[PDB]
């Protein structure tokens, strides 16, 4: 049988960002807009920063800006905690630790509001060197593939997530960003605790040409691995 949580997702779902976010004292907000088609594993999101210029890189943001939209194979179903807490949703929280640098803390109230999907953030962030990559703009407006890799955490009713992440500097280097990550359900249903696999992500990243404030285009597919 289909579950509560998969038939929410089976057709094209409104999306909702709402971030409020505050990096080294630089407070700033963000509003995001779209669409997510998680038979597809598909994301088309609009960003626009509501409080004038970003105060960090956009490609820093783009793992904060919705993992229910994930495609999982029909014999992986068993495996999505994401789905399996909806309606009522999730907490995500993460820490992002940028290599030589400081730290992002977030916190995502991830739940439904009537037909939208809804995601209201808080990141906070901490130690950033004032000419370093990060609030020196320093990083390309690009995107590298990654795997996310999950696993339960029975004693939390939820799921332990870990990637790392490769931003390219504007130099040819590269600017890492080590990401730790818990969700928790709000409701005290029942959810799918997954065995250990991964998600597979492509992101591609452009600018709205009729858009004179600053923003982020993100399109994102998404597929889960690693159990067959
Ligand atoms: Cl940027």
């Amino acid at each position: 049988m289909v579950s509560k949580g998969e038939e929410l997702f089976t057709g094209v779902v409104p999306i909702l960002v709402e971030l409020d976010g505050d990096v080294n004292g630089h407070k700033f907000s963000v509003s995001g807009e779209g669409e997510g088609d998680a038979t597809y594993g598909k994301l088309t999101l609009k960003f626009i920063c509501t409080t004038g210029k970003l105060p960090v890189p956009w490609p820093t943001l783009v793992t904060t800006f919705v993992q229910c939209f994930a495609r999982y194979p029909d014999h992986m179903r068993q495996h999505d905690f994401f789905k399996s807490a909806m309606p009522e949703g999730y907490v995500q929280e993460r820490t992002i630790f940028f290599k030589d640098d400081g730290n992002y803390k977030t916190r995502a109230e991830v739940k439904f509001e009537g037909d939208t999907l809804v995601n209201r953030i808080e990141l906070k962030g901490i130690d950033f060197k004032e000419d370093g990559n990060i609030l020196g703009h320093k990083l390309e407006y690009n995107y590298n593939s990654h795997n996310v890799y999950i696993m339960a955490d029975k004693q939390k009713n939820g799921i332990k997530v870990n990637f790392k992440i490769r931003h390219n500097i504007e130099d040819g280097s590269v600017q890492l960003a080590d990401h730790y990550q818990q969700n928790t359900p709000i409701g005290d249903g029942p959810v799918l605790l997954p065995d250990n696999h991964y998600l597979s992500y492509q992101s591609a990243l452009s600018k709205d040409p009729n858009e004179k404030r600053d923003h982020m285009v993100l399109l994102e597919f998404v597929t889960a691995a690693g159990i067959t």
